[PDB]
RNA sequence: GGAGGAGGAGGA
RNA sequence: GGAGGAGGAGGA
């Protein structure tokens, strides 16, 4: 249960 | 136990 | 560090 | 959402 789920939407 | 403990320097 | 999504700018 | 501290920009 947290952010984007690793589907980074900009890779960082 | 978190980030700086709201001593907050950074105002956020 | 997955117990929250308040948040994308850290990556697990 | 306090247990990660990879991060400081959410702020509870």
């Amino acid at each position: 249960g947290q952010w984007n789920k690793p589907s980074k939407p900009k890779t960082n």
